[PDB]
């Protein structure tokens, strides 16, 4: 799959927004996350005693962990399709280290459409969803590709 100019360009649009305040957008994802699909949380070792929307949004170890995800992510979309280096890392660890099924990056890719749906309807409208979406997929098209290479499932 292959995405168009035009359709990258409303995927950095919006992740242009995302980055007035990565951290903020980075709680607000992995809250959407954890509350709709909790098996998620028990694969963070160093979160899964999280109780509340609360205690996720006073955990500055969960804050630090949503930059993390969202700076990798605005990288590989920045690249516009052209990632296969920085997949090579996130593949390895996620497939080996922490074992993620690729139904948990579906999951977490409907948490970030959701907040961004939420946050920024100005840049966020349907065709700047479709084309987020479009992403998302080829993301966890081009990971399960390595996945399968790397000798998991997904
Ligand atoms: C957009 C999809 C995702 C991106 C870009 C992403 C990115 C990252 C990055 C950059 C790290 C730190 C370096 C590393 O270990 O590779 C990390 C750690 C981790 N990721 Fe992901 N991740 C994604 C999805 C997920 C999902 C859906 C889960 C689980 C449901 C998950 C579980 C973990 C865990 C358990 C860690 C280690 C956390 C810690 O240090 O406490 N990741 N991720
Ligand atoms: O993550």
């Amino acid at each position: 799959m292959v995405l168009s100019e035009g359709e990258w360009q409303l995927v950095l649009h919006v992740w242009a927004k995302v980055e007035a305040d990565v951290a903020g957008h980075g709680q607000d994802i992995y809250i959407r996350l954890f509350k709709s699909h909790p098996e998620t949380l028990e694969k963070f070792d160093r979160f899964k005693h999280l109780k509340t929307e609360a205690e996720m949004k006073a955990s500055e170890d969960l804050k630090k962990q949503g930059v993390r995800v969202l700076t990798a992510l605005g990288a590989i979309l920045k690249k516009k399709g052209h990632h296969e280096a920085e997949l090579k890392p996130l593949a390895q660890s996620h497939a080996t280290k922490h074992k993620i099924p690729i139904k948990y990056l579906e999951f977490i890719s409907e948490a970030i459409i959701h907040v961004l749906h939420s946050r920024h309807p100005g840049n966020f409208g349907a065709d700047a969803q479709g084309a987020m979406n479009k992403a998302l997929e080829l993301f966890r098209k081009d990971i399960a590709a390595k996945y399968k290479e790397l000798g998991y499932q997904g």
